[PDB]
């Protein structure tokens, strides 16, 4: 529970403060935005606020299978949209921001 300790209580909470994670707070409401064939081309949706209650609900096991879930994320949103496109952009520099804190992650 160590690295998921820090998962939840310095990934998640310092990725969620950062105002352009919005979108990606909930799941994707693929209806509400008209979004096309979206559960076609994306069959394991994933967001922020799951990942906080799989954390919440100690869902996770290792801390692999938690961090899966951050990459589904933002591989999610690389392959449904294009280059360029503002939520792009914004799961990108979310992305960054990630890597950096895991990498001061607790080794071992
Ligand atoms: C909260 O509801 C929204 C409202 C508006 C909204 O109403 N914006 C308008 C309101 C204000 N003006 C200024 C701009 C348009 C836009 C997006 C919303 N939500 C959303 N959440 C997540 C995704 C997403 N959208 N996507 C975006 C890209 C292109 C249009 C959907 C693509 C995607 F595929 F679903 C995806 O991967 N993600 C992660």
């Amino acid at each position: 529970t160590n690295q998921l300790q820090y998962l939840q209580k310095v990934v998640l909470k310092d990725l969620w403060k950062h105002s352009f994670s919005w979108p990606f707070q909930r799941p994707v409401d693929a209806v509400k935005l008209q979004l096309p064939d979206y559960y076609t081309i994306i069959k394991n949706p994933m967001d922020l606020n799951t990942i906080k209650k799989r954390l919440e609900n100690k869902y996770y096991a290792k801390a692999s299978e938690c961090i899966e879930d951050f990459n589904t994320m933002f591989s999610n949103c690389y392959l449904y949209n294009k280059p360029g496109d503002d939520i792009v952009l914004m799961a990108q520099a979310l992305e960054k921001l990630f890597m950096q804190k895991l990498s001061q992650m607790p080794q071992e």
